[PDB]
């Protein structure tokens, strides 16, 4: 198939790391050609050993048997050390490779899919690819390397045999096949015909009734030993034929034997023949069938590990998030307006938000309120440029957002929300993340602390600087809420979506949080996502969306006298 | 378990087979003696045979094989053909004696137990049971023969050598054990300790909104950098332990090799050992490792083999039916009458008959009328005693049928229906089925004829002789109707039960079952399970039973004037 062109766009990452690879493999060739040693020892034992009296040549026997094991289990080490060393290296550049294209992809992604799938992506595939691609490489190197260190120790012993033996065993291989396939035939046959009689014991087991009205319990006896007697006489001929198979078997085998020692029997063959040579040759005909077996398997194995790494390598050049803009924008002071935007989401057919006038004013506040899944949130989600409009316009500092960079628009634009992801760092690290070499650690003192989220960090282990994370230290709801808004007050951010909490928490944190985003955070260009009431009160211009269409605009006294939608809603609340 | 116990319970079936089972026990050994003498020709073949110029022992070799082959084959064959002969003969008494005792269990039993299980339970355990047994026996046998056979060869020719080989060998077994053991608890702590640092990985990678809109893509990259090389290294930390488990393994192997060349190479074993003794010790002990694992494995399979036998034994001992009746009844003349019959369906909680008060007077005629499953045809089930009232009495002929044989009573009652039973056989032995013996040909084809079922019959192949069956020659409804009609007709049964067909049948099907049935076959004390209204209207004494009991009893006339249901179901018709 197609996998060799897999691993040939593969080796590049291999490449760096030769060297191990090449100590590998001189391990693996060394290890063989110790165990085909190991074999050869076998002659002398058999010959100038035990024969005779010479003391010798086996006083030293265990000796060469201890340094040849210890020679195997060094090399053995040696090998698959180095081999994982490359495997593990392989992996590391794969994984890095993988996750720095992956953070970048369009969101709609780990929407659709879970983070599970994904991390088993990352994870297990490239480990199953390495393991694959190692093993079938381990295996074609050492058994190879057996395999011909037998065949030319069996050609170098006694040609004379050695020809004979591997011209004999195909031979009596496919014989072996033959028979076995032929009365195999014959044991389909009699199977599929054996169903010709079990109808008769079936058909009298079920007139139960009319037996018995009728009184007729010796006749169906009778009956029933006839098909009986029947039913015993083709299991004897099934039988049979079942047991005749084996001994052909064992036939040709021995037979096969028998051809062997007559044809050593000449003596055009004995002209270099002892009884070390013989047993040599005998024991490395029978120790050579298992490479030959994995050999055959190690091509299935390498084809299904390619074909895996081949849809990971699909996977790696997937389609990226666009940057067509050029423009960087730097302190926006303008209005956010969006201009007939309609939007669907990919994947879903119904649009989630239709055709939407919305004007969005500098450092005025906006109070956009409606249902669980009215598009409430799909407008937060734009205004980022997470989802790309269908049509329409966003039209921000005069100019739209695909015009612009991605990096300084989403640095245009900060996200307060209840609910924020805590990264494995310290507090310092996390209220400056990704610009802690732009900012002080008096500035981050200080925006924590007009976050009124500085008074929990001193009764922290070592307050400014303890590790946070999803796996270690956890902060509360408000607590997390606080270090967000620290964070957006230090960068200063322009623009703010705020997503606002569905539950009251404590009244120390309560009061906490909404002193600090009120008078502190609330002084720039604002969309907040309200949920309480009191929000909405305290809002220049509350716009209520629902099925992705506005229904009424205004200020909360001009809603209530216009007694629409809103006005019930805030009856209800 | 209780296994052997069963083993005794079946010894007696064999036991008139003894002389088969000796033959197969005679030839097993033989084998087995073969096979090891196969063995012990290894010896003088590199003794005196490849070594020095012994031209004779060496070409003898091939036809001692060959000999040796051929008796083990034609041995193999007798075996496993006795073997064979046993197990047969052996199922086919089991088969008889379950069958025999089958035919007397409570009709219950296949109205809860399909035929299928019930035929699953006659041929397939008892050939699983028979297949287990014969296959233990053979193991065990086979491979005791041999594996003492190779004790016996092992010692005679060099105990120096075969005590220490097996002293030697279970000390290795036990240290590979302990030594997997230990590297697989090593293996085990380390696979669950490492699900510590793929969660922090998964971590970083659900905040892909975070990292977006903060722009901290270098950050998360040297992240996941960190965290790659971790665990890349304790993926290393892995394979070093798994790779220096193996080496481990042949190194206590090869010691032991070692160790058994060091042993030989004193003086102390070397009284006694030449090349070929060396290899047929160690060739024996190789080739003795599968008959241990063999002879290991028969245990359970003569366990579960046994507990299948018991559960059919178990089967075979059950219930039958109660037969503590002892008067006879020749040609009842009487009526039959239902005394506050109150019945349930064993299995079910609702009565299906209830407290009922019925007169079916001698050689007059009733029609039970009613829906499907309101109790018609349990009655009909009743008077048979196919299953017994829980209160009430069935008086026929001045006595309860508890009083009577089964056999009597049932010979006492005919069954004509359009669903009859024909059993494989001929016209002649079906029509005077369990009677052949009492009526002759003459009145057979009279019965036949005045059942007007005789001109479908000279139309056959062979006319009153033609094989009929259920896997046969197969006859229409409206055949199988008149034949019946014949059945009970040659037999002149004093009580009819007719279940009445629910479909008109052709023309002259129609006529021929009717004219039959009303001018030649009702003529005596008949209860008919009307479903047409012509058989209706010309009744004697008509009762209408719902699910629960009967409503009215009377004539066809009176029964209309009486306006019950029975107007209402005429109505319909």
């Amino acid at each position: 198939l197609s996998t060799w062109q897999t691993f040939r766009r593969l080796w590049p990452t291999i490449a760096p790391f030769k060297a191990g690879l090449i100590v590998a493999g001189v391990a693996l060739i060394l290890n063989a050609a110790s165990d085909t040693f190991m074999l050869s020892l076998l002659k002398p034992l058999l010959d100038d050993g035990f024969g005779k009296t010479d003391r010798s040549v086996l006083v030293w026997m265990p000796l060469v048997v201890i340094g040849l094991m210890i020679l195997r289990g060094i090399t053995s080490y040696v090998s698959s050390y180095c081999i994982s060393w490359v495997s593990g290296k392989v992996v590391m550049t794969m994984r890095r490779r993988l996750f720095g294209h992956m953070m970048g992809m369009p969101v709609s992604f780990f929407d659709k899919q879970s983070t599970g799938t994904l991390l088993s992506r990352i994870t297990y595939d490239s480990e199953q690819v390495a393991s694959s691609s190692s093993g079938a490489l381990i295996t074609v190197v050492r058994e190879g390397a057996s395999i011909i260190g037998l065949f030319i120790m069996m050609f170098y012993y006694s040609w004379q045999l050695s020809i004979i033996l591997i011209v004999l065993a195909p031979i009596v291989s496919i014989a072996i096949r033959v028979v076995s396939k032929r009365f195999r035939n014959i044991s389909k046959n009699m199977q599929n015909t054996m169903g010709q009689v079990t109808t008769s014991a079936e058909q009298m087991l079920k007139g139960h009734k009319e037996v018995l009205i009728f009184g007729g319990q010796e006749v169906e006896t009778k009956r029933f030993d006839k098909v009986s007697n029947r039913m015993r006489l083709q299991g004897m001929k099934m039988v049979s034929a079942s047991s005749i198979s084996d001994p052909i078997i064992q036939l040709i085998a021995s037979l096969a034997l028998a051809f062997v020692l007559y044809a050593a029997s000449f003596p055009s063959v004995m002209d270099s023949l002892t009884a070390g040579t013989i047993t040599v040759v005998f024991s490395s005909m029978i120790a050579l069938m298992r490479p030959l077996k994995s050999l055959t398997n190690v091509n299935a194995q390498f084809q299904r590990g390619m074909a895996a790494c081949q849809t990971l390598f699909t996977i790696l050049d997937s389609e990226q998030e666009k940057d067509e803009g050029k423009r960087v924008i730097e302190r926006a002071t303008g209005d956010v307006e969006f201009r007939n935007v309609t939007f669907t989401y990919p994947g879903r057919d119904v649009p989630a938000l239709r055709n939407i006038n919305l004007k969005i004013p500098a450092g005025k506040t906006v109070a956009l309120v409606g249902r669980s899944g009215s598009g409430k949130s799909t407008i937060a989600s734009l205004i980022t440029r997470f989802y790309d409009i269908d049509e329409g316009e966003i039209l921000m500092d005069g100019h739209d957002l695909r015009e612009y960079t991605l990096a300084s628009l989403r640095n245009q634009v900060a996200l307060v929300s209840q609910n924020v992801h805590l990264f494995n760092d310290t507090v310092a690290n996390n209220i400056a993340y990704a610009r802690t070499e732009q900012y002080s650690r008096e500035q981050i003192e200080e925006a924590a602390r007009m976050a009124y989220a500085m008074d929990f960090i001193n009764k922290m282990d070592n307050g400014l600087d303890t590790v946070i994370g999803e796996n270690g230290v956890l902060l509360s709801g408000g607590q997390r809420q606080r270090i967000a808004i620290a964070r957006a007050l230090l960068r200063d951010s322009p623009i703010l979506i705020l997503d606002e909490a569905t539950s009251a928490l404590d009244t120390e944190s309560e009061r906490a949080i909404q002193a600090a985003l009120d008078e502190l955070q609330k002084n720039r260009t604002s969309l907040v996502i309200a949920h309480r009431l009191s929000t909405i009160e305290k809002a220049d211009e509350i716009v209520v969306v629902e099925d992705g269409v506005i229904v009424e605009r205004g200020t909360h006294n001009d809603l209530l006298e216009h007694r629409g939608v809103y006005a019930q809603l805030h009856k209800m609340q």
